[PDB]
Parts: structure tokens; sequence; C-alpha cells
């Protein structure tokens, strides 16, 4: 709108959370990944705020799509896990990971944000040290 003093950012589509021309896989570790992994970082206290794609709009970050070009959070990873878009563990981390780097590139260290990231992403290496074979 014109009427906006502020600039608003808008939102991409959602990432892709299944995907029709895979079989469907089921590991170990991605059982791991999906029911110790993304279940221990869901609970924690500091999960809210990546439990769903990032809302530029409604979160007042109209710049965040101008610096991030690949979103992820964790409701997308969850999804992603329960419709086994996944081939392997590898990919499912490479998720979390961007998840992470998003946020550490996006926001000045030290922000409030950034602390929370540093903390889950410790459980979240913490629980992936101890892989199943
Ligand atoms: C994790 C995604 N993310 C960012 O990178 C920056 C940001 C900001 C917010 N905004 S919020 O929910 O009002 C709250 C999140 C906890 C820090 C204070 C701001 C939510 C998610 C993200």
């Amino acid at each position: 709108h014109h009427h906006h003093l502020v600039p608003r950012g808008s939102n991409p589509p959602p990432p892709e959370t299944s995907n029709p021309n895979k079989p469907k896989r089921q590991t170990n570790q991605l059982q791991y990944l999906l029911r110790v992994v993304l279940k221990t970082l869901w609970k924690h206290q500091f999960a809210w705020p990546f439990q769903q794609p990032v809302d530029a709009v409604k979160l007042n970050l109209p710049d965040y799509y101008k610096i991030i070009k690949t979103p992820m959070d964790m409701g997308t990873i969850k999804k992603r896990l329960e419709n086994n878009y996944y081939w392997n563990a590898q990919e499912c981390i490479q998720d979390f990971n961007t998840m992470f780097t998003n946020c550490y590139i996006y926001n000045k260290p030290g922000d409030d944000i950034v602390l929370m990231a540093e903390a889950l992403e410790k459980l979240f290496l913490q629980k992936i040290n101890e892989l199943p074979t």
C-alpha cells in the first residue's frame, strides 16, 4: 500500500514439504531426527520463534528476504520428516543448519534471538553427536 510509511516485506511461498516423486524410505537415523532431535528442540522454551516460516510482515522484518535467500524453519523440517521428504539424515541436518545460519546472518550478534538460536543449536549438535549408526 502506498499508504505505508514503514516498508513492508512480502513473504515467499513456504518451502515444499513433500515430494510425490521419491519412494517412502525410512531409516533409524531419520526416525531419530524426528523423534529425538526435532522433538527435543520443539519442546524447548526457546523453540517458538523457530516453529514456523518467518512472516516478515507480521514480525516487522521488511528486509528479511533481501538478506535470507533460503528460508528454513523447524515446522518445515518437522513436516519434511513426517512426510519422508528426505533421502537421508544429512539432508535433514542441512536444513537445521540452514535454519540456524539464517538467524546468525540476519540478526546482530548478541541479539536475544541469536542467544536463543545458540542454545537450540547446542542441543541440536549434542543430539546429532549421538546419531545411531
Ligand atoms: C528465527 C527467525 N527470526 C529471526 O531471524 C528474527 C526473528 C524475530 C521474531 N520476532 S518475535 O517473535 O516478535 C521475538 C522473537 C524472540 C526475540 C524477540 C523478538 C521471530 C523470529 C525471528
